C-alpha cells in the first residue's frame, strides 16, 4: 500500500555540483520537478538553474521568485551545504554565514508558502568528513534550528529534517593524502566510503510520500561511522 | 542513479497484525519474497507465515529452516516488538521477548548474511513502564553493536522509533497519529538498495515527537 | 496521473520454465501475488504452484479453486501455450492443449472476473505446422469474442505474439533474438492498471518480424 | 527482472493541451526530460516548450536544435496529430500535410541522432474518432510509415510504433451532440469513452526500457471498438 507519486517542486542548493548535483539529478528522475542553484556555473541540462549566493537574503528571494515562475511554489528544499573544507574569526564568521545562516535564509523564504499550501518538505545536508570548529558549529547549528522549524511546522504538514553524510567520495576526499583516505576507514564500521548516489537516495526517501511522519529527524548516511 | 531492484527474501516476525502486517504487506508489493512469523493467528492471506515464539531458540531456528526451503536464505530480516503494552516476573517476560527475543532472530539470520555479504536488519521499536524502556533502548545497543562488527560484510542493522501509531496529541508536533503504512514506507526504504551506507541508525516515525 | 498500484491475484500457465518463468518472476517482482501451473517439473522457488494438465477440465477447476483459498481469486489469467513446437493426432494435440487449452483456462476465469467487475486474461502466443499457426489463430479469435462480451464488465482480452525469443535475423529488423525479459515487460504492462483501455489487442514482441 | 530506468530526453508534439498535455505529464512524472511543442500559447509549468508548426520543415529543424541545448538530443519522440476534426481538396491537403507529411518531417528530423547514438523510439499518436476520407487517409498513412520506419532503422536499436486511440474524453468529444456521445458506446465494447491518462500509459510504456522488441506494432487505445 505506497502512496501515490506527487510530483514536487524541488529547489536544491549547491545542486550544480557533486552531492548537491547526485540529489538534483535522482530527484529529477524520481518524477520531480527540480530546480538548483548555483554560483554562476549554471545548472546541468535538463535541471532549471537559478544563480544564488546563500549569504545573500534578496538574492535568495530572486531565487525563489523565479522557481516559483518556471515549476510553482517550493514544496521541497534541499538546503546543501554552501561550503566545504588555524581558526580564525573571518574563517569562523564566514562558514556560520554560508551553512547555518544561509540554511536560515532559504528556510524562511520556503516557509510561508509550505505552511499556506500546507505542505512542505525541508530537507538540510550536512557537510561532509572530515577548519574544524566553525564546521562543527554550523553543522550541529543546522541540527538545532531543523528540530526547531519541525516543533513549529509540522502542523501544517511541513517537516524538517537533515541528513548527515560521512566520508563521502567527492573530488576534495580524492585529493586528501592517500594516507589520510585509507585510516578514516579505521574509523569506519562499513570500511569504505560512501558514495553521492547513497546520499542521494536517502533525500529521494525525504522527499517522497513515504516520509511523511518523520520530522526532526537526523538520518546519518555514513556507514556506521557516527554512533 | 537509481539502484535496480532486487527481490530480496524477507521474513518479519509477528508479520500477521498491526504495524507488523503493514510492513508484510508492503514489502510483499515491493516485489520482495514476504514470509512472516506469528504466535498462532496465522499469517495474512498470499504470504508463507510460521509459528514461532521468539522466546524459544529452537521455534526460531525451525523458523528460519523452513523459510530458507520456501524461499532461499533469509537476507531481510524485520523483527517486530514480541509484546505490546513492576515485579521481576513482569520485567523478566518483556526482557525475554522483546530485547532477547531481537537477539535470537538477529543470531540466527547473521550466519547467512555474513556469508553471501549481503544483510539488512530493521528492528521496529515497540510503540509509544521500565521493562519496555529498557528493552527498546536495549535494542538500539544490540543493533548497533551488530552494525559495528558486520557493516563490513555489507550486514548492517538498523531501527525503526515508531511515536504514536494507530492500530497526548499536544506531545506530538505533527498534532496527529501515525499510520502504520507510514511506519511500513520507513521499512521499504531500509530494506531497499538505497539504504546501503545506513548502519547503526535509529529513525524515528514520530512526527517529531522524542526529538 | 498514473493510476496507483494494486496488487493482484495472478495465475500464469506453463509458468515454470522459459518465457512463462519469466513472466511469473516478473509479475511477482512487480508485486502482485503470484501462482503458477505446471506439468510436473514444480514450480520456482517462492511462488505458489499447481500441476495441471491444461487439456483437463477438471484439473483447471481444481487449480483454480487451489489459487483462490492461497492468495484470493484469479483477477490477472496469463496463459501460456501448453505445447511448443501433419496426422490428425498431432494436429489436435496441438489444438486441444494450444487452444481448448487456452479456453478452458479462461472459462474457469471469467465467473469470479465478471462478479467482481475486475479481469485481465492475457494470452502468449506460441514462439515462432498447420496445427500450430491454426491455434495461434484461432486464441486471438477467442480472445476477440471474450474481450467484446466482457470489456463491460471490465475485463479484458488481449494477446502477446512473441516472435523469434530465446530461451532467421534476416527475417528480423531488430536483427537480433528477442529475451524472455522482453516478453515479460510487455506482460507486465499488460497486467498493470495503464492497460485498462486496451482490449481485443493483439502485441507483437518480435523486432518488427511479422509486422 | 525489470529494466533499470533511464531518463531519456523526449519531445512530445502538440504536448501543450489535449491528449498530448496527459502525455507529457506522465511522462515527466515518470522521470524523463521532457519538451513539448506548441503553437503559441505555451507549455505548462515544468515543460520546455518550443514553438513550431509541423507542416514547416525549418521550425522543425530549429525545434529539434532547441530541445538538443537544453536537454541533450532527442531519444523519445511522441508525435501527436497535428489537427482533429462535404470533402474538399483543400481540406485533404490541409490534414494530410499537418498529420502525415507533419509526422515524417519530425521523424525524419530526429532520425539522425537516433541512429549514431544507437538508440530512439518513435510513437506515433493517431488522431481521435471520430471530415472522413481526409483524416482516414492520414492515420492509415501515418502507420505505413511508422512501418517502414520501424524495418530501416530497428537495426540500430530505433524503433516506431503507433498508439491508435479510440474515443477519447476531450474538449471537442464532450461538444459533440449528447445524442452523438451515447450511441458511440454502441461502438464500444468497454462501453465507456477512454481518458487522456490511458493513451498517456501506453506512451509511458513504449518510451520506457520495457518496450525494446517491439517495433512497427499499433497498439489500439479503444475499449475494443477497432477489432
Ligand atoms: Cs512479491
Amino acid at each position: 500500500a505506497k502512496p501515490p507519486f506527487v510530483s514536487r517542486s524541488v529547489l536544491v542548493t549547491g545542486g550544480n555540483r557533486g552531492i548537491g548535483l547526485a540529489i538534483a539529478q535522482r530527484l529529477a528522475a524520481d518524477g520531480h520537478k527540480v530546480a538548483v542553484t548555483h554560483r554562476g556555473s549554471g545548472a546541468p541540462k535538463g535541471l532549471f538553474g537559478v544563480e544564488v549566493d546563500v549569504t545573500d537574503s534578496d538574492a535568495v528571494d530572486r531565487a525563489f521568485t523565479a522557481v516559483e515562475e518556471h515549476q510553482g511554489p517550493v514544496e521541497v528544499l534541499v538546503s546543501n551545504a554552501g561550503l566545504s573544507a588555524r581558526m580564525t574569526e573571518e574563517k569562523f564568521e564566514k562558514v556560520i554565514n554560508a551553512n547555518l545562516t544561509g540554511a536560515f535564509r532559504v528556510a524562511q523564504r520556503a516557509s510561508r508558502s509550505m505552511q499556506r499550501n500546507k505542505f512542505g518538505r525541508m530537507i538540510f545536508i550536512g557537510s561532509v568528513s572530515g577548519n574544524q570548529a566553525n564546521y562543527a558549529a554550523s553543522k550541529a547549528g543546522v541540527i538545532g534550528m531543523a528540530r526547531s522549524i519541525a516543533r513549529e511546522l509540522s502542523k501544517a504538514n511541513v517537516t524538517a529534517n537533515v541528513v548527515a553524510p560521512g566520508y563521502i567520495d567527492t573530488d576534495m576526499t580524492r585529493a586528501l593524502d592517500e594516507r589520510i583516505q585509507q585510516g578514516a576507514l579505521q574509523f569506519i564500521p562499513a570500511k569504505r566510503v560512501g558514495t553521492p548516489a547513497e546520499v542521494a537516495g536517502v533525500v529521494s526517501f525525504l522527499a517522497s510520500e513515504d516520509a511523511s511522519y518523520i520530522s526532526g529527524a537526523v538520518i546519518p548516511v555514513d556507514g556506521g561511522m557516527g554512533m
